[PDB]
């Protein structure tokens, strides 16, 4: 039962297996007044005649849209194999630059919120059939990405109804700003929060901040904890693995 650790081979590529494409694109940013860079990963079958979910799934500090891809994620990889053996249907998955900076932008971080929700997203639903509703939206993202996950999947339940933070950051809001309603919101639209670590991180602390806030206000979550551990991508690739199964279990590709 899930959460597990996932067997060996998830995250290899093995022949005959269908490979979704991973696309290139560049959108502009009202948040940067500038073009910026992503990765979009198309299922093997990928049809506009299709309608698909989509999952923004976010990197780390200092890092770029190609981590969770070559950069040592191989989030392709995971999601065919899930694909292939029927664990979950098929999906759209985005890979933005977390850091939204450039002239007159303090916060590059923070400021991709807007850029995410204002210019990314509507990009992505204009070019590529995809449903617009929070029940087939979700965010995820390691360490820094897993901050800003917590951060822009909370205080927009609006938008997101699935949220995985892995090895979530110091970035992450304080659970005052997380859950202003003391979690009402969450309670009611919040259809899956999986929170995942690696029980050596250093950073274990911030993740475990709010699951005992989410434990002491009735929220529903999943805690699972990579024994062993560390910050690294042993942790993460586990971590998406279970993320896209039990996204998938709760309704994010329904239809
Ligand atoms: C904003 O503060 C922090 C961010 C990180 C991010 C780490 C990563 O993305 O791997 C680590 C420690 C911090 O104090």
């Amino acid at each position: 039962s899930l959460p597990t650790m996932p067997p060996s081979g998830y995250d290899q590529v093995r022949n005959g297996v269908p490979r979704g494409q991973v696309v290139n694109i560049s959108y502009f940013s009202t948040a940067t007044n500038s073009t910026r860079p992503a990765r979009v990963y198309l299922p093997p079958g990928y049809s506009k005649d299709k309608k698909y979910s989509v999952l923004y799934l976010l990197h780390g500090i200092g890092g770029s849209e190609n981590d969770w891809f070559e950069g040592g994620g191989r989030a392709n990889v995971i999601a065919d194999n899930l694909i292939a053996e029927g664990k979950i249907k098929p999906l759209i998955i985005v890979t933005p630059n977390t850091n939204a900076a450039g002239p007159g932008i303090a916060d590059g971080y923070e400021n991709f919120t807007k850029d995410l929700l204002n210019s990314l997203i509507p990009y992505i639903e204009s070019n590529y059939s995809v449903y617009t509703d929070r029940e087939h939206r979700a965010i995820a993202g390691l360490a820094m990405g897993g901050g800003q996950s917590f951060n822009i999947g909370l205080t927009n339940l609006d938008k997101f109804a699935y949220i995985g933070p892995i090895s979530a950051a110091p970035n992450t809001y304080p659970n005052e700003r997380l859950f202003p309603d003391g979690g009402k919101a969450a309670r009611e639209k919040l259809k899956l929060l999986f929170i995942a670590c690696g029980t050596n991180d250093s950073l274990i602390g911030f993740g475990q901040r709010v699951h005992e806030y989410c434990v002491a206000n009735n929220i529903n979550h999943v805690y699972w904890l990579i024994q062993g551990g560390g910050h690294d991508f042993n942790v993460w690739k586990p971590g998406l693995w279970n993320f896209l199964q039990m996204a998938d279990e709760a309704g994010l590709t329904r239809d």
